[PDB]
RNA sequence: CCAAGAAAAGGACUGGAAGAAAUCAUCCAAGUUGGGGACUAUUUUCUGCCGUAUAGGCAG
C-alpha cells in the first residue's frame, strides 16, 4: 500500500420525513410530546451485591416507584393513513480514486475496476441495492402495519408500484408482476452505478396504514445524562420546517444503514447479510466475522489485486465465474473511505 | 449469565380514548373544564343528555419472545432458544393465552369506571372474527362463566395463542365498549404526574381536546395474571421481577427467599432438562410470563 | 536588671521637538444509540328554597 488513498461515497440518501394530509392543507408534520412516568424498581443490582449477598434493603423500599422523563410519540386520533418520503442520488464513483501517492497503486486500481465491469456484476450489486429498497426494511421497527404500499419516481421517467411489500423476502421467489419491476429497476440503477454524468434521481414515497393511536419509531439523540430532572433521558430527533414547525424523522445514515445491508458471502453459509464493514462486524451478537486473524478481511485482501485482475482476464464472464473476494471488494469501494497508512 | 441480554416487548396497546355520538356527527370527543383560581381546579363528567359514553384502543399482539433482542454470549443464546421451543410444544402459551384474554374480556381496565349501569365489550380482529361480551359486569377471576361466552373465551384464547407463538402473522384487535351511564356521572381520566393536580387529555385532527387513560395503565392491567406464588391465589399480582404488592407496600418474590426471577434466570439448564422428560410447573410458568414484559437482564 | 540609659534630616525645582509595515495563498475523505415501566391513596366540599336561566343571590 501507501500513504495516500481513498474513494469518496457513492451512493447516498438525505433524510426522511413523517407527515399526514388534511382535507384543508397538505403537507401537516407529526410530531412530538414530552411526559413524566412512573417506572419500576427492577432488574439485576436493585437488590444485589456480586449475586453474593442480597443487599440488606427492607421489603418496603422496593414498593416504590422510579419516576423518570421521557419524549413519545402517537398518531393523533381518525388520521386515515400516515406517510413518509425521502430522496436518493447514485454516481458512478468508484471507478477512480479520489486521492492516491502511488502511479502503480492508480493503474492497477483502474484496471481492475474495468475488468469487472466488462464482465458485469454491476448487475448484481444493482439487483441487490434493489431489492432493499422494494421491500421496505428502511423503515426499521416501524414495519409493523395493516398493509404497506411502496411507489417510486425516477429522472429517466420511470415509476414502480408495489401494492404491498409486507412480504418480500430476502431469499425466495416473488410474486408475479413484481419480479418484473425489479429487473426494471436493477438496469437503470446497474447503468448509474457505471456510466458517468448520467443525473440519476429517485424520490421514494411510502404510506403507512395503521391502527387507531399506534406508536411511532423516529430516530434518537446519541446524549449524555442530564442531572437537572428537567431535560428527557431518551430524546428524539425532528427537523424544523420552513415555518418553524417541528416534525419526527429518521436520520441520513440510518436509512443508509438499512439500504447497504448486504453481505453474504462469508463462511459458505448465507445465513442473514450483515452490513458491509471492513472487518465484518455483526451487531446483534457483539461479534465479528472477518477477524484479521483469519485472512478474510478487507486488508488482507486489498495486497491480491494483482493476481485478481489476473484471474478475471483469463475468465470470459456473463456467467458465475466471479468469485466471492471480487464482490466483497468492490462493495467497500462503493462504500468509500480511508485506505491508508501503509 | 453474561454482560449483555435483552428482550423487547410482545404484547402492546396504544392508548384509550373517551367520546360520545350525537346525530349530527359520529365521533364528539370528552372534554375537560379547567378554572385557572397555576393552581387550578377541575371537573369532567358526562353532560346532560347523553345517555352512553363510549371507550376504544387497539391491541397488537407479536410472537417476539422466541428470541433474544441482544446476547453476547453463544451458550446463554443457546440455551434459551433451546427453552422457548422446549415450552412451546408442550402448550403453555394456551396457559397465557387464556389468562391474558379473560381480562379483556372482564374489562378491568376501565379501573375506576367499571360502576354502570351496564357494560358492553365488542372486539374485532385482522383475521374476521367479532367477539361480544353482552355484559361485562359478572365475570371474576375464578369461576366458570355461563353459557355462550366460555365459549368466546376459548376461541379469543386461540387466535392469541398463535399470535404469541408463530412469527408473521401480523394480528391486530380493535376493542370498543359501551358504559351505560348515570344523570351525569362523574368520569376518571389518567391523572399528569408533576412536581393541585391536573388531568391528561389528547389533541384531535380538529384541534379539540379529549379525555384519555395513558398507554401502560391499560397495560398495566391486562398483564396482572401472576398468582404462582404461597400456593394461595387470592388475586393475581402485576408481573414484576421481585413480586412487588403496591397496595399493602410488600414485595412477594423478595430476593431474601429464592423466587425471584434472578435467582430462577440461573436454573435455565436444568428446566429444559425435565421439559424433556415430561406437569408444567410455576416456575417455568414465571419464567415465560416475564420474558414476555421484555427488559434488560444484564450485569451478570 | 538587655554592646545598658537620652535623641525632629529638613527647605526649592517645566523633558521636549519630528514620522507610511507591506506584496501572495484550496482542510479534505467514511460512519446505526438501543432495550422496560400505574400519580392516586383513609379522600374531607354533601342537602335544599327564590330566580325564564348550568347567569346572579341565599338558609342550614
Amino acid at each position: 500500500l501507501c500513504t495516500h488513498l481513498s474513494y469518496s461515497r457513492s451512493l447516498s440518501p438525505g433524510k426522511a420525513v413523517f407527515f399526514y394530509k388534511t382535507a384543508e392543507s397538505d403537507f401537516v408534520p407529526l410530531r412530538i410530546e414530552v411526559a413524566k412516568i412512573s417506572g419500576q424498581k427492577c432488574g439485576y443490582t436493585e437488590g444485589f451485591d456480586a449475586n453474593l449477598k442480597p443487599k440488606n434493603i427492607e421489603r418496603y423500599e422496593l414498593a416504590y416507584s422510579n419516576p423518570q422523563t421521557i419524549e413519545a410519540c402517537y398518531v393523533p386520533p381518525n388520521v386515515d393513513e400516515l406517510y413518509c418520503r425521502f430522496s436518493l442520488r447514485v454516481e458512478a464513483n468508484s471507478m477512480r480514486p479520489y486521492v492516491c501517492s502511488n502511479p502503480d497503486v492508480l493503474r492497477v486500481m483502474i484496471g481492475l475496476a474495468q475488468a469487472y465491469q466488462r464482465l458485469g456484476g454491476y448487475n448484481e450489486l444493482a439487483r441487490r441495492y434493489s431489492a432493499n429498497v422494494l421491500r421496505g426494511i428502511w423503515l426499521w421497527r416501524n414495519q409493523y402495519t395493516q398493509g404497506t404500499k411502496i411507489e417510486i419516481k425516477t429522472s429517466l421517467g420511470s415509476t414502480y408500484h408495489i401494492p404491498d411489500a409486507r412480504r418480500l423476502s430476502w431469499s425466495g421467489d416473488w410474486p408475479e408482476l413484481e419480479q418484473k419491476q425489479l429487473e426494471q429497476l436493477t438496469s437503470e440503477m446497474a447503468k448509474a452505478l457505471s456510466q458517468p454524468d448520467i443525473f440519476w434521481f429517485a424520490d421514494v414515497t411510502a404510506s403507512l396504514k395503521t391502527g387507531f393511536c399506534q406508536e411511532i419509531f423516529p430516530s434518537q439523540k446519541f446524549t449524555e445524562r442530564p442531572d437537572d430532572h428537567s431535560v428527557a433521558s431518551r430524546q428524539l430527533a425532528t427537523v424544523e420546517c420552513s415555518d418553524g414547525q417541528l416534525a419526527a424523522c429518521i436520520n441520513p445514515q440510518k436509512i443508509g444503514a438499512a439500504l447497504q445491508k448486504i453481505d453474504d458471502w462469508w463462511a459458505n453459509d448465507a445465513d442473514l447479510p450483515l452490513r458491509v464493514h471492513e472487518y465484518g462486524a455483526n451487531h446483534e451478537a457483539l461479534t465479528a466475522l472477518r477477524h484479521p486473524a483469519t485472512g478474510q478481511d478487507f486488508y488482507h485482501l486489498l495486497t491480491k489485486a494483482e493476481q485478481f485482475v489476473t484471474v478475471l482476464e483469463s475468465s470470459e464472464g456473463g456467467g458465475v465465474e466471479l468469485p466471492g473476494e471480487v464482490h466483497y471488494l468492490m462493495a467497500v469501494l462503493v462504500k468509500g473511505g480511508l485506505f491508508q497508512k501503509g
